[PDB]
């Protein structure tokens, strides 16, 4: 008996198609998955012909064009009770070595047919649409695993995948305990001869997430679900004797561990994800690793965390850009105060005034007295951030001074430096400026930040940052230190590679650890993408405005249940 | 067929035993890890009472102390031709489920002894000593493995491991390089059926090098040697299956690069690699493999990573690299010239601390339009950085005291009062002070923490990383500066945490670096701070107040 899986690309409402094609601009490495997977015999997966099967519907095969039809070097079975065989074969001249495309009343009939005429010759079975046939073979319980095209942009369609238990995958289900009715979708029976019996009912879980990819403006991901039991409840390597010589000593040397590891219950973002591709497993494994293996320390707000020191991720922006999707970020916030910072801008009002407060608990008369500023004006976050970058060491006297030309303008330094010499090791921007810190409202988080640029005009940018709040802080760092990579780049005719972000004091407040557990359960989705808009305008750093980009296709998971 | 391991700890000379005890003091680990090598049963490491077997000698046996004699939940067998069994089983009576302790008249006697009449019950036999008995192991070749606790410092011996092929894991090898080793080196049969013949050559080859342990001011590690010929010398099944096309099709690319990339590998065949020098090792690997190569000021060519990292352990020994000396001298001179806030480059020079002085010449500080510098002025880097930051700079003779940030001070008085504070950084990069400057900082940042158990910690970020002449001598530098702060603050040392940005070989020392790989880490030395009584403050520190115990590098490159 042969395995069957499903293939197919679905927009987060389960859209895949609209006039008898597809919905969307062409997905290059989605075409090349696909025919990956489908042509894959399954002993080249780990490195007397034998061949896969895919079946599709009537629509799927005339949604083709001639001259790719019927799909090369896998046998073609077509689900039609009107087309006939013989048309099909006089279509276009049979290649050779070509099976002879064959069409089958049903789903049931096609498998069959595979089973038992192809039984040599057939290695695996795909199911590769339409929405007919994915609903056939979903309520026929047969396919083992999906092989989904999880595409980040919503578009018009009119044929949709169908619902079903394991969709929560593609976006938010308003059912958190709310719901109206059980959520509507097909029966997927676990066991496929035993039908729709209430003990025999399976869901679709993920056990891999790719990172993000993009083409032609739709950024996209691949994931596999893999059909298990809606149980519900919750509701290298060398010779062997190599190995068994090393075992005794690796085994004493890690009993301090191993205790501990027992002691606790290890955390884990959504365990049954083996293969973690997504790039947003880097901060969920951070989260994770500091409740696991973190120190619970004192702090300056009495709050009370779980440290680690010396912590990294890194952050692909060739294709998507890392707006975490497990707990939506403040996208409108990271725009105003990064282009805050890059005005030189210290008076908070200008953001708290655009509905970004996020200074505000920060610049009050109580807070600056608090700071021994009583000649602060409310809003004045003193010589901080962006002044730094734009006039770094300059005299401060107020948020209204004007401070054109004083101070050192390491931003135009950093910017210049990449236009003229870009294998420069000394291409940096700093706001760690101790002799201003008593001056400042808040002493800078991120402080340090520098760029590289590769062989191939790639930009990658490192930031470093003395204190990382996991919970709360850190994706918006991500986002505006990747945001300015994606700024700097266009402004420097590079193309944006990578932020590297280095954390030292990185913790997680104790009292955000039961929400953060919580959002470990979540599968984060794929990444958005991030375009700036009239780049033909934009020549200067400065000359962004916030009306210059544009978050396209960004599908977070929504509000914590706490 | 029962598998024979040898157990031993020996100094880099081999050393083993002096007036039948131990020459050094008290190793613990090394005891709890012998114990646990000993005592386990494959049943246990792999994860009717079955018990490995330990075989020592008569003077062995005789200089254990009668509390730990016989080794207790392990077959004990004495090699004796004075000893009783009788004797040893009126000594101390074995308990209830210990076994009869043995004598046999010899290593083939013993052995076959625990082959035919323990065939049930033995599970591993294990060869723990002396010199006697190792070398009848060695010649006899049986033992498969060798589990050598390398002691990092000499202590007097009077008797010693018999020279074996594979001691070179141990020390240098000049004085008696290769053609004194069929004279003192013992003969290892690869089949100890075939003996001593041509092809029947073997050697121990090293598969296992542990991080370096500590005890009682003793520095050492844990190795696993096996027999190799000489000759080799000059989740669910459904699971795994559905994700595999497409990890092959994602692994395509990097698939094909790898094998057109022949790939630089430090020493191979260790396969367990806890030594915490493989991450440079590796890291210099990673660059040959992975960097990019572009030129680069001086148009010398460079292969470049950006953003990399290691962590080093304070706790037990220093990181001073062993695949290549390095210069301590320099390490200890400039950091307490840094932390003098003295910028007179020839106040080392004058120490022979000469690394400053090819960017201190009248005519080097002329290319910076710097030709008002003294020669020897390193204009406001890194020290008056440290002690005066933002400080207006005059000449390397004036005094700054009290002027600008003094970040050293304001760091230890936070971690003496506050220490959960997280803005206890120090940094070198001014960039107002930057063209003041004969060079602009290379370590430019570094900060600190503590957790719960008055740990000091030490991150450091370096913008420019020179990993084959650089990077050991800065690891060297901050953690040195650890130690000095943790002791001044009443903190013990941690961890040092290197946070790289270009990081980089230049490609002409591409070939000598081929060459280091292919040298198997030796246990780190422990820096220890003397006269910590009169030390009170960073400033009390002095070269003298410092000693390096047990480095034992390898020697220069030939490449
Ligand atoms: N995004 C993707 O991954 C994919 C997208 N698509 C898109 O989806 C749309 C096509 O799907 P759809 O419109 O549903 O048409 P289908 O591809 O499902 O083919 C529909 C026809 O096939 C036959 N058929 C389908 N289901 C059954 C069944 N259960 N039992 C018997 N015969 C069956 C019938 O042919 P007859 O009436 O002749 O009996 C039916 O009219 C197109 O827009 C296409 O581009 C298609 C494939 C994959
Ligand atoms: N650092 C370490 O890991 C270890 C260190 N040591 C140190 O080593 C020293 C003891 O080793 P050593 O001094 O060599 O004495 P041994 O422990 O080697 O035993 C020597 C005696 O054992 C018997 N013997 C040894 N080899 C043979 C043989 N091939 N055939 C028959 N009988 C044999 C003889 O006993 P008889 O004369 O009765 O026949 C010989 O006199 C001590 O200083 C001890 O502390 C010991 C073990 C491990
Ligand atoms: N992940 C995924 N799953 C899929 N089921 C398809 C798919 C979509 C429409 C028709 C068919 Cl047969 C397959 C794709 C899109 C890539 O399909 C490549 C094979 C079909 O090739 C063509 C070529 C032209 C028009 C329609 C399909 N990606
Ligand atoms: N890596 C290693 N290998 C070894 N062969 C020994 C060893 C040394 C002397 C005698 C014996 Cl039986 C074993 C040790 C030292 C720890 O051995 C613990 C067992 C013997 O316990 C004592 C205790 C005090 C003095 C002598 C042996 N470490
Ligand atoms: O950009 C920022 C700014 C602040 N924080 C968090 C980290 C700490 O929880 C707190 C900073 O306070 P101190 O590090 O000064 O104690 O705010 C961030 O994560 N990112
Ligand atoms: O403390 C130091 C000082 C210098 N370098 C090396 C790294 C670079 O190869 C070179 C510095 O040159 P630039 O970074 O200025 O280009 O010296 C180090 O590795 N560590």
């Amino acid at each position: 008996q042969k395995p069957v899986c499903l293939v197919v690309a679905m927009t987060p409402k389960r859209g895949i198609g609209i006039n008898n094609g597809l919905p969307w601009p062409h997905l290059t490495t989605d075409f090349k998955h696909f025919s990956r997977v489908t042509k894959t015999t399954p002993e080249e997966a780990s490195r007397g012909k034998r061949f896969n099967a895919v079946v599709m519907g009537r629509k799927t095969w005339e949604s083709m064009p001639r001259k790719f039809r019927p799909l090369v070097d896998r046998l073609n079975i077509v689900v039609s009770s009107s087309l006939k065989e013989e048309d099909i074969a006089a279509e276009k001249p049979q290649a050779e070595g070509q099976q002879r495309v064959r069409v089958c009343a049903s789903l049931p009939a096609a498998l069959s047919l595979l089973e038992e005429e192809y039984k040599d010759s057939v290695d695996q079975i795909f199911v590769v649409g339409g929405a007919g046939l994915y609903e056939a073979a979903l309520s026929l319980g047969v396919a083992s695993h999906l092989y989904i095209t999880r595409v980040a942009r919503e578009f018009p369609c009119d044929v949709f995948f169908p619902a079903f238990p394991g969709d929560d995958i593609l976006s938010n289900k308003s059912t958190a305990a709310q719901a109206a009715a059980p959520a509507e979708s097909v029966f997927v029976p676990f066991c496929p001869e035993l039908g729709r019996e209430k003990d025999n009912e399976a869901t679709y879980r993920p056990i891999f997430i790719s990172k993000t990819f993009s083409d032609n403006g739709v950024p996209y991901d691949f994931v596999v679900l893999e059909k298990r039991r809606k149980t519900d409840d919750a509701a290298g390597l060398q010779a062997p004797s190599s190995a068994a010589a090393i075992a005794p000593v690796l085994a004493w040397m890690d009993e301090e561990d191993r205790k501990k590891r027992e002691q606790k219950e290890l955390i884990r973002a959504v365990p049954h994800v083996h293969f973690r591709g997504h790039e947003e497993f880097q901060y969920l494994d951070l989260i994770a690793d500091i409740i696991n293996n973190g120190r619970t320390m004192d702090d300056r707000t009495g709050v009370g965390v779980i440290s680690k020191f010396g912590c990294t991720m890194r952050y692909s922006l060739d294709q998507a850009f890392p707006l975490l999707t497990t707990k939506r970020v403040f996208w409108k916030g990271v725009l105003e105060e990064l282009l805050w910072f890059i005005r030189g801008d210290t008076n908070a009002n200008h953001l708290s005034e655009k509905g970004v407060k996020i200074w505000d608990k920060n610049v009050t008369r109580e807070f600056l007295d608090s700071r021994n500023l009583p000649h602060r004006e409310v809003g004045d976050i003193g010589p901080g951030y962006g002044f730094q970058w734009r006039h770094f060491g300059a005299a401060y006297k107020d948020m209204h001074t004007d401070y054109t030309g004083q101070g050192v303008d390491q931003l135009k330094n950093v910017i210049q430096m990449l236009r003229t010499n870009p294998t420069d090791r000394r291409m940096l921007m700093t706001a760690w400026n101790p002799a201003a810190l008593d001056e400042m409202a808040l002493p800078p988080c991120h402080l340090l930040c520098q760029f590289y640029v590769n062989d191939q005009k790639e930009l990658s940018c490192i930031m470093y940052q003395r204190s990382c709040d996991v919970g709360l802080g850190v994706p918006f760092n991500i986002a505006s230190y990747s945001l300015l990579t994606l700024m700097v780049a266009h402004v420097c005719n590079l193309k944006p590679k990578e932020f590297i972000h280095f954390m030292g004091n990185t913790h997680v407040y104790t009292n955000h650890v039961e929400a953060l557990k919580e959002q470990l359960r979540r599968e984060p989705r794929p990444f958005p993408i991030v375009n700036i808009l009239n780049k033909e305008r934009i020549k200067e750093i400065d000359d962004f405005t916030a009306e210059d980009f544009e978050v396209v296709g960004y599908v977070p998971h929504g509000r914590i249940q706490m």
